């Protein structure tokens, strides 16, 4: 599923993501946005290292979700990364807790730092009634 971008915000508010570990829903929106612009089934192999990122929050399987397939891989969130794929995200949100809950935060996901980190990012969520 893709989500419309309201829609996602009122979503996201309701699973208690607003202030998670000190982290906005703006910061939550924006990092979906460039992670998978919204969409559920969003997989992404890095051949480099052989893990796949999967879902709206592109969660990897070397260390959040397993999918068998990855190399050394450990389950963190303990999941099966068929779970992130759903078009229902609780599954989803719940990995991404998990992984924030660690001292990086959101500072996990490369894409947060260049395109989110100390920007404006009331965009996000502005119109949405959040």
């Amino acid at each position: 599923k893709v989500f419309e971008r309201c829609e996602l915000a009122r979503t996201l508010k309701r699973l208690g993501m607003d202030g998670y570990r000190g982290i906005s829903l703006a910061n939550w929106m924006c990092l979906a946005k460039w992670e998978s612009g919204y969409n559920t089934r969003a997989t992404n192999y890095n051949a480099g290292d052989r893990s796949t990122d999967y879902g709206i929050f592109q969660i990897n399987s070397r260390y959040w979700c397993n999918d068998g397939k990855t190399p050394g891989a450990v389950n963190a969130a303990h999941l099966s990364c068929s779970a992130l794929l759903q078009d229902n995200i609780a599954d989803a949100v719940a990995a991404a807790k998990r992984v924030v809950r660690d001292p990086q935060g959101i500072r996990a996901w490369a894409a947060w730092r260049n395109r989110c980190q100390n920007r404006d990012v009331r965009q996000y969520v502005q119109g949405c009634g959040v």
